[PDB]
């Protein structure tokens, strides 16, 4: 009825959907076929085949974990969206679903956007997603139309799911065109949702609905709305309740945002993720008590979704490529997820993200180096050939007189390397890409505070996969993510001390097993 | 000891000057005749064999440009000091003189220090330096016993000069030993001297001595003292007036500082020489207006000496290698100066320290490659083996969204390199040395102003020799002076951007003149 707000779904089918599905599997079999596994991760989720993004529907259900995802099924760049699906009953051993959404509706018709799946009152799960029209009926030159939508699995293995349609309309004269990515959650006796907004003035927003049967749905209110006038749009959003180190409350609000500035070591990707964390009266406006700070500082991270699960609040970030060269492209796929982190508040009240706790369960062995010194200006070699391992080390700040420190990985045969250092001119853990070979380079420098500089001691946990690095600081306090695209040979691994000397007080390293997605794979 | 200023000099030889001058020859031909050149440079001034530091002794005399600068005539590292001597008539074609001082003095038998020539009221030129003991009679577990001393050229060609001995001692219960590095000049009617001294309490200070005849000197004051405690010496010091185009003089202190503590970017090197700008009236303290910054933000840079000629301030630094491991060491021959750069004010009012107009003269060709854009991140080659040259390029600041990009020099078959960049996340130009496979590594960032930063262009001009890199920024406005020991085979020169375009309006590059100080018969080209 043009009601904003239908009071039942508008369910309005255009094309086969097992059609639809058949192709798309398909595709990807046909990108499968040919898949080049140099760069392919032993250990992070990828399509078999073809380009991903965003994670989706993140839940565990009936049993098994579930990662669904954006996904273009005939190429390796971005293009019509589907969901793809992996499932496990461990978070160690994965399996390929079946491709679970191609777009089938007349609100989806341009692609099956981002979307979350959230268990009702009676156990069922239910799934959230935006449905995708171009604007001018064609491509993105005229923007994005975008609406929400609800579907229902149709068996507790989550391998199908029958769609029930918009649920809510975008009011076109309020939106500039943004106007997605759902999460819905309740609090106390209320179910709320929350997606991402341009405002009729270009500002990027959160809006608030409720509802009471979960399909039905009433506007709320602006939830929050971005601080910055350059940020116009908010997608990916999250908002849930962590517990303090004093055992309160605080709600963290989550996004991706669109229109940011670089601005020295912030923001400097193409679109920047991150959190704020600060008060909610259920029903009211978010209430900051925190500037802005980046989920994660590192080159290639973006719409990390996070799900409930036991109390635990668990994330996953896209890896997102948005800078040419993107040469695992030519290699039949293109785009990996992080590792799943655990979302909590460290003592110093800010949120910590460190790998879940299941990712002990990856490694293989324990090489345990002990303690090393480098007395000079130098180098060692921690492994001579490294595809996928963990690195944990603790280095002694105070004693150490280098000015930058740490890790060249996948150092190659033609001397080009990835480079994890602590630089102690800025007070920073960097990833320097200024030696790689192939792709885009440059550098990302995550902060640490003055109690982290005056503590004496700085561990850094780093996973290192055929493709990426990422490297968790103190616990995952902060993290970097970013791709390595290593060169050919073997990939060695390198304790390096510039200008003075380094001295690690601990230094393991850990062979990571396969997650089971990449098959059968060789040496 | 409230005389500690003698009325008449103090001589007295122990040892037979020319006899210690032949045998310190005979040290350097040998290094010389044995000399590795992979890293020798072929257009900055290094002895021919053995280590120097300090350019000492620097002026224009007689229609010739010399420079002198302390040597160690028998090792590649600090031994017995000496004075190595080249000369030119254009800073483009220098010859070797032979070595000037050698230890011969009671006051300076451990060692002939740094020191300065300056032109009298009678156009003559004399010397002033300091003579070096240890406290304790034999090292310097003791600490150092410094006085200093004057000696004047044997002929207009300073091919060689008479001691005239001691004239100012140390009134040794007032200093903590640290006593050295004399500047000379005149103000007005009256002549005056400063050297750099720790305090009983152990402060960084320069004293201010005055003289009507340039040989009796007279304590005037305490010229100044470093506000930083943790600063005990200044070494090395300057003190001399720079117009600006308006027509003012400020008065430009230079000192290089012992103690400072490293923190930023800033005072990295084991000690840092820099200098602060301020007023200055004749006999009282100097009056700082600026804080302290660094001549040179390179790795490898100390004890700059500059002087006066014709209304132009000249400065040259010691390419100083502080941090092991210094591998030209092993080759014969240990440090190199920088070019000579001009001292001028910019329009900011802060120092601009330029290569003198005379480098123009080093070019042999100009392989000029217009305007160059990277629309993303890559690399293009510019020269597959660059030993000796000047790249000039101006990079549009407005149009390229790089975030860092640059150079990379002595890039070497093994994937080695020192890379020279402007980094815009920290708003700085670079030269970062992680990817080198010999001598220390780190990097240095000299700071941009936020003019600077909003202007649409940057410019730099590197200098690529056998063994190190110089890099301009905006005409020298600040400079970093690093050595770079460059792996063996062909030493690729890259233009890079890094994740994002890079827009060069001009990029130049020229092939460097040998200054002719590299020669030596021995080695067989051939
Ligand atoms: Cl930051
Ligand atoms: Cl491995
Ligand atoms: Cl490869
Ligand atoms: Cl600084
Ligand atoms: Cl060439
Ligand atoms: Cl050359």
């Amino acid at each position: 009825m043009t009601d904003f707000t239908p009071e039942t779904p508008v369910l309005t089918p255009i094309r086969d959907h097992a059609a639809e599905l058949a192709k798309a599997e398909a595709g990807v079999a046909e990108m499968a076929a040919k898949r080049n596994n140099r760069w392919y991760p032993k250990y992070h989720i990828a399509s078999n085949g073809g380009w991903i993004n965003d994670p989706n529907g993140l839940c565990f259900y009936k049993g098994r974990w579930h990662v669904f995802y954006q996904l273009h099924p005939y190429g390796t760049q971005w293009g019509p969206m589907h969901w793809g699906h992996v499932s496990s009953t461990d978070m160690l051993n994965w399996k390929r679903e079946p491709i679970m959404f191609a777009p089938s509706l007349e609100q989806e018709k341009d692609g099956v956007f981002s979307g979350s799946a959230v268990i009702d009152d009676n156990g069922d799960l239910r799934f959230y997603y935006t449905g995708h029209r171009w604007a001018n009926g064609h491509d993105n030159t005229g923007g994005d139309w975008q609406v929400q939508m609800t579907a229902l699995p149709d068996n507790d293995e989550l391998t199908s799911a029958t769609k029930q349609g918009m649920i809510i309309d975008c009011p076109t004269d309020k939106v500039d065109h943004h106007y997605r990515d759902p999460k819905v959650w309740k609090t106390g006796d209320t179910w709320y949702m929350t997606f991402g907004v341009s405002s009729a003035d270009k500002r990027g927003q959160m809006w608030l609905f409720s509802s009471k049967d979960m399909v039905r749905w009433e506007y709320e209110r602006v939830l929050f709305q971005h601080p910055d006038p350059d940020v116009f749009m908010l997608e990916c959003p999250d908002f849930s309740p962590i517990k303090d180190k004093d055992g309160n409350e605080k709600w963290v609000i989550g996004f991706s945002a669109m229109g940011s500035k670089p601005s020295g070591f912030m923001n400097r990707n193409v679109s920047n993720a991150g959190y704020m964390i600060g008060t909610w009266e259920p029903g009211g406006e978010f209430k900051p008590e925190t500037e802005f700070r980046l989920w994660d500082c590192g080159h290639n991270y973006y719409a990390p979704q996070s799900f409930n699960v036991d109390g635990r609040q668990i994330v996953y970030g896209w890896m997102s490529p948005f800078v040419q060269p993107i040469p695992m492209e030519d290699d039949g796929w293109c785009g990996q997820l992080t590792l799943p982190r655990e979302i909590t508040l460290g003592d110093d009240g800010d949120v910590v993200t460190a790998p879940v706790a299941e990712m002990e369960g990856l490694r293989e062995d324990t090489l345990d180096h002990g303690s090393v010194t480098l007395d000079m200006d130098g180098e060692q070699i921690i492994a001579d050939d490294a595809e996928a391992v963990e690195i944990e080390m603790t280095i002694d700040l105070a004693a150490s007189t280098a000015e930058r420190a740490g890790l060249k990985i996948h150092a190659t045969e033609d001397g080009a390397y990835t480079y994890v250092a602590y630089d102690g001119q800025i007070g920073r853990v960097v990833v320097d890409r200024q030696a790689m070979a192939n792709g885009d380079r440059g550098y990302r420098a995550a902060p640490l505070t003055d109690a982290e500089l005056a503590s004496g001691k700085l561990d850094l946990r780093v996973f290192v996969d055929r493709g990426s690095v990422e490297v968790y600081v103190n616990g995952g306090h902060q993290v970097l993510s970013s791709y390595s695209y290593a060169s050919e040979g073997p990939r060695a691994i390198k304790l390096v001390a510039e200008s003075g000397s380094l001295k690690v007080d601990s230094l393991k390293l850990h062979h990571m097993k396969s997650i089971g997605l990449e098959l059968e794979h060789h040496h």
